[PDB]
């Protein structure tokens, strides 16, 4: 028998118990409901309400029975509508025949209501802070709004409404204008403008450009309060044009573009439907807009960001709070030199993202169902009889499942007062009979191996020694947070994990037991990081921490705590160590990787992915994976299975994955696998070639992540994060850039074989072929199911590591101390430069700098000192000379004497690459290449009506176009002028053995007829010259085969020159 009622429940933003008060935390004019239940169902029971308001008992409240459910009877009691100021204190209570009550209770609630800053009555400057006294709208406080500069262009709002606090102090280097009416604040960087009667802000950048502004009516700062002993919100609200978008926000799965969404920044461990729920794992309350400007609201408690989801030209926050009065509103409105320096600025204040070791970047294997030595032996000897060289190994299934310290079927007598193991203590057997052993396999094989952790001690009810044992120490030595009432905080009942016992990691204590419970992991078994799952656990509004925070403040803090706990331990002792992550908030990014988390293998489930890593991107976490392809759900079709590892092969992280336990047949999303699945013998070239271009690309890689650690510049990103004013850019999904300087467009529909890229300005070169494509519109591109639309951008450097057969795609191995052929792929266009992270000798920096002058024929390139021999590969037309140091370089007429020349240089006639090669020197070495042009236009690559291509030796690139002999047939061409709007000329390659041949040839409209003389044979190529004039942008060139011409022809190419 009983009763009972709890206000909060378990606090969960989404849902509520039965036993709940609502609202939760009353405001002034709201009905206030408490539902209230009784077991066992018997008639006769009476359920009433006992309380006090300002103190003053009140007549009882009598309950009214709802429903019944079970043993139980579920009722409402209404206490009706209070005023703000109103301080109610209750205890409900539940009889039967006037027997025994039962109470709960007492709780108490003070009913709030929001006041709002009114004007700025005056204006303190004190040289690294500014304060601004202010007026509210409503109640009797004295509010105070400090500004300080965390950057010249990063500006600092710290909000006190009793005015009892005092912000944080800044840079000095602002000038203060102040007048009767308006005070505006000045940088090299901002021009922040403040109207004082009514107080309103604009923030501008320093050449008067509107970035951001409070709402037009004014009054938008504001507190929710009593007036007396708490403030339980903030809000503040901002103007935005109808165009304006919004990124980022953390890991979010639905859209890339939260406009028109109630976006929740609140942690949560959503299986499969993400998207769909508009829940995420990692909530950061930081966005970008594209306007110019982000917005981090600094506080670990939930928040509602309200992005024009209410009125349309509105934008709101509404940050929660635990009622403490002294908690000030602290936000920052950042700028920068771009979208990515918004970041890099974001990431000054929550955490820089901390360079992992280059093994990170490999590929990672994993499948839930390797429980036992015999499948990580054969997992290793799969790998490497399909030519599989990975670098990351993970184990989920390897513990007992009890303790998650101890290994599957390992003996030992147990152990007291949470005493710490030794590898020693315990007899292997079953299943892992040596794991110091099948751990050297791991590594011998070139990968290094994570093992699965949780931040909770199971606690199902059934009895087991060791986690009996150590539930019993953790509860006396107070390492687990307190349920609000002295005992330990459990995970509820109905979640994953219901019942267990979080280990709380604000206490360093419980942090130092825990860790070294899993210390001989790293020091005798020698893994190499965790798989840190999981953390989405605090619930309840009394839970309390040992830092002396609540449960509304930590639920969001709490994975960040646990997954930088076990980062920061594990790379204590292996400094290669890495962990694997998916929960956290604002700072996650300094501890390792985040993957996406439990989706289904579908092509739906892969468009959610990628917006999770395009918006995780933007929020500063840049080391992101996803299980490739889905982790469960019928297996992948051959053609999702292929269209996620192209998009895998040039993501952050790399790694395959998979649910089950136990299947039969495998589950393992492995290449092998999906061979033997699907029977698609062809997944296999196709997982290689894209496994193989990310080891070739390892170098560009790692840069990137060097780059991301160093200046917050994200791997992997969203469109409008390079390109914010560009409308076309603003709501892309399905493409982004990767590293500095690749476009990448994965087929991310089912059965998609026509691919719509967008083009930013600029000119784009395909780097499987050498295509050349303008920008500034959306291309299509036909992409076949083992096909990935990849571009360099202008003026790219892009180091690689290749064998001695220089393609893409070719297997150059997993060593990560040595390159094979380090080669620099250039496409030039005016002067660029690059800064190399040279990892395999030391870290050093290598600065490349290229200079393009095709006008005078020459592209020249500065190498700087190398330890090892280098090999350029630059787009262009064949040189006539190359020198290195005024010298000339030996011409080489196969890649086979390339090979074997200390120095020269060879003309790639496929992919209009000129290799140069140059020996390793303590010294920089000025590399020349003459009489060279902007690499030909291949007929076989433009746009073709009613003729097709074919491949007479002699022809650049992959062949020519044939069959160009009939009124009607075209062969079209996007050609950018090599120097801006000009008169060019315009070289046409083409074969006529059989007569002379005529075209009628328009340029941008503009029609003119050329004749192009019979040559010797159809062996005997022939070059003639074109007058042209080309404009800024796509210069649309069509060869017409009208009423008055003549003959067949072959086309090769074109090339335009001075
Ligand atoms: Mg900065
Ligand atoms: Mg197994
Ligand atoms: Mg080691
Ligand atoms: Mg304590
Ligand atoms: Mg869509
Ligand atoms: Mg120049
Ligand atoms: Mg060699
Ligand atoms: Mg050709």
């Amino acid at each position: 028998d009983g009763e009972y009622h709890s206000p909060y429940g378990d606090d969960d933003l989404y849902t509520v118990q039965p036993t709940e008060r609502s609202p939760r935390d009353p405001k002034a004019g709201e009905d206030v409901i408490l539902n209230i239940t009784t077991w066992p169902i018997e008639n006769g029971q009476d359920v009433w309400v006992e309380w006090t308001k300002n103190g003053v008992a009140q007549e009882n409240v009598t309950a009214a029975y709802d429903y019944n459910s079970g043993n139980n009877t579920y009722w409402k009691a209404d206490l009706g509508k209070f005023e703000k100021g109103d301080e109610i204190t209750y205890t409900t209570k539940g009889s039967t025949n006037g027997g025994t009550a039962y109470e709960s209770g007492p709780f108490t609630f003070y009913v709030t209501d929001w006041e709002y800053v009114q004007d700025v009555t005056s204006v303190v400057d004190n040289g690294d802070s500014i304060t601004l006294n202010m007026t509210a709208t409503a109640g009797d406080f004295s509010p105070k709004l400090y500004l300080s500069f965390e950057d010249l262009d990063t500006l600092r709002m710290e909000l006190s409404p009793t005015g009892k606090e005092t912000g944080h102090a800044g840079k000095s280097g602002y000038t203060v204008e102040d007048t009767a009416e308006k005070v505006t604040v000045t940088t090299e960087d901002l021009s922040i403008e403040i109207q004082k009667s009514p107080y309103r802000m604009e923030v501008h950048q320093a050449d008067g450009t509107l970035l951001t502004s409070e709402y037009t009516t004014a009054n938008s700062l504001g507190w929710l309060t009593d007036g007396k002993n708490v403030i339980n919100q903030y809000q503040n609200n901002f103007m935005t044009p109808s165009d304006e978008a919004f990124y980022g926000f953390g890991e979010r799965y639905d859209t890339i573009n939260q406009r028109g969404k109630d976006v929740e920044t609140y942690v949560y461990n959503e299986y499969q439907d993400q998207a769909q729920t508009e829940r995420t794992y990692l909530a950061v309350p930081f966005f970008v807009s594209a306007n110019k400007y982000g917005m981090y609201v600094n506080s670990d408690f939930h928040s509602q960001f309200q992005m024009a989801s209410k009125v349309e030209d509105k934008y709101s926050f509404v940050l929660d709070n635990d009622g403490d009065m002294t908690n000030m509103l602290d936000y920052y409105v950042i700028s920068g030199k771009d979208q990515n320096d918004i970041v890099n600025n974001y990431t000054d204040i929550t955490g820089k993202t901390t360079l992992l070791p280059k093994w990170a970047f490999g590929l990672w294997m994993s499948a839930n169902e390797w429980d036992r030595e015999s499948d990580v032996s054969s997992a290793l000897s799969n790998a490497k009889a399909n030519d599989i060289p990975a670098t990351g190994f993970v184990l989920e299934q390897w513990s007992d499942e009890e303790t998650y310290y101890i290994w599957n079927n390992a003996t030992y007598t147990a152990k007291k007062n949470g005493e710490a193991f030794s590898y020693d203590d315990f007899t292997f057997n079953g299943k892992w009979t040596d794991p110091k052993g099948m751990v050297d396999s791991v590594h011998d094989a070139g990968m290094n191996i994570v093992l699965w952790q949780v931040p909770v001690l199971k606690d199902d009810g059934t009895v087991y020694e060791q986690r009996d044992n150590d539930e019993e120490y953790m509860i006396s030595q107070g390492y687990s947070a307190d349920d609000g009432t002295g005992a330990p905080y459990r995970v509820p009942a109905s979640q994953w994990f219901g019942n267990g016992i979080l280990l709380d990691f604000t206490n360093k204590d419980a942090v130092d037991w825990w860790t070294s419970q899993r210390e001989y992991l790293l020091t005798e078994v020698g893994i190499d990081g965790f798989k840190t799952d999981g953390g989405e656990m605090v619930w309840g509004r009394d839970t309390t921490f040992s830092n002396g925070e609540k449960g509304q403040e930590m639920r969001n803090r709490y994975p960040t705590d646990y997954v930088s706990s076990y980062f920061d331990f594990a790379k204590s002792i292996n400094p290669e160590a890495v962990s694997f992550s998916r929960s956290g908030t604002s700072g996650a990014q300094k501890s390792g990787i985040y993957w996406s988390g439990d989706q289904t293998s579908t092509f739906d489930s892969f468009q959610a992915s990628l917006k999770a890593g395009l918006s995780a991107s933007t929020s500063g976490v840049s080391y992101w994976a996803w299980d490739m392809a889905g982790f469960t759900g019928d297996y992948p079709t051959a053609e999702l299975y292929k269209r996620a590892t192209a998009m895998a092969a040039f993501a952050p992280i790399m790694q395959f994955h998979s649910e089950k336990s136990d299947p039969s047949p495998s589950e393992e999303r492995s290449p092998w696998n999906a061979v033997a699945r699907t029977g698609d013998e062809t997944i296999l070239p196709t997982f290689q070639k894209y496994l193989y271009t990310r080891m070739n690309l390892l170098p560009y890689i790692y840069t990137a992540a060097k780059d991301t650690a160093d200046n917050g510049k994200s791997m992997m990103r969203q469109m409008a994060m390079d390109y914010p004013e560009d409308v076309n850019a603003r709501d892309l999904d399905e493409q982004y850039m990767f590293g500095d300087d690749l476009l990448v467009a994965p087929i991310v529909q089912e059965g998609q074989t026509e691919k719509e890229v967008y083009l930013p300005e600029g000119e784009w070169v395909d780097i499987w072929n050498g295509g050349v494509h303008p920008g500034g519109e959306t291309i299509s591109y036909y992409a076949d199911v083992d096909t990935l639309p990849v571009f360099a951008k202008a003026g790219a450097i892009i180091p690689m590591n290749m064998t001695d057969g220089y393609q893409l795609g070719q297997n150059v191995g997993n060593d990560l101390k040595s390159y094979d052929n380090l080669t620099f792929r250039v496409y030039p266009s005016g002067d660029s430069e690059y800064s190399f992270y040279d990892d395999v000798n030391g870290g050093e920096m290598r600065d490349i700098s290229v200079s393009e002058d095709f006008a005078n024929e020459k592209v020249s390139v500065d190498l700087p000192a190398m330890a090892d021999e280098t090999t350029m590969q630059v787009f262009s037309t064949e040189p006539t000379s190359v020198t290195i140091d005024g010298a000339d370089v030996a011409k080489a007429d196969t890649l086979d004497a390339f090979n074997e020349a200390t120095t020269g240089y060879y003309y790639d006639t496929v992919q209009n690459l000129t290799y140069v090669k140059a020996a390793a020197k303590d010294a920089k070495q000025a590399i020349v290449l003459n009489g060279v042009n902007h690499a030909p236009y291949e007929a076989e690559f433009g746009h073709l009506t009613n003729v097709t291509t074919a491949s007479h030796a002699g022809y650049t690139g992959t062949g020519f176009v044939a069959g160009f002999d009939a009124e009607k047939e075209a062969v079209e061409f996007d050609i950018d002028a090599v120097d801006g709007a000009s008169d060019y000329t315009m070289e046409v390659r083409y074969s006529a053995g059989v007569e002379d041949a005529t075209r009628t040839v328009y340029i941008n409209g503009k029609k003119q007829q050329i004749t192009l003389p019979k040559t010797a044979n159809w062996d005997t190529w022939n070059t003639v010259e074109v007058p042209v004039t080309l404009q800024a942008g796509n210069n649309q060139v069509v060869f017409d085969f009208e009423a008055d011409d003549t003959a067949g022809i072959n086309f090769d190419h074109v090339v335009i020159k001075k």
